[PDB]
């Protein structure tokens, strides 16, 4: 089943627009916030927009963007945090410890500006319903 990824930080939902853009919206009713989480290997996943077929991927500069094709930049390490929040780490830049995160305003928080402990890197997976 598809999910909604909520960021405790601004109380935003992870969104990927068809223009490749990735930000956060508070509108639980937006079509571009439903994603399908795919397990590639163990602890690894693919995050995909059910609407556009876009994959969430992270550039070399730590910027989030939507990808038309599944690739290296699209895998993330899924971590279940003790508080029952999830964290996602770019697999390509794991050694850098670059996370998926959103500012409080809902803007994408760049991978190297993120860090463990931040509220911007804690997501909660919700039912679309």
């Amino acid at each position: 089943k598809p999910k909604l990824l909520y960021c405790s930080n601004g109380g935003h939902f992870l969104r990927i627009l068809p223009d490749g853009t990735v930000d956060g919206t508070r509108d639980r009713s937006d079509q571009h916030i439903q994603l399908q989480l795919s397990a590639e290997s163990v602890g690894e996943v693919y995050i995909k927009s059910t609407e556009t077929g876009q994959y969430l991927a992270m550039d070399t500069d730590g910027l989030l963007y939507g990808s038309q094709t599944p690739n290296e930049e699209c895998l993330f390490l899924e971590r279940l945090e003790e508080n029952h929040y999830n964290t996602y780490i770019s697999k390509k830049h794991a050694e850098k410890n670059w996370f998926v995160g959103l500012k409080k305003n809902g803007s994408c928080k760049r991978g190297p500006r993120t860090h463990y402990g931040q509220k911007a890197i804690l997501f909660l997976p919700l039912p679309v319903s």
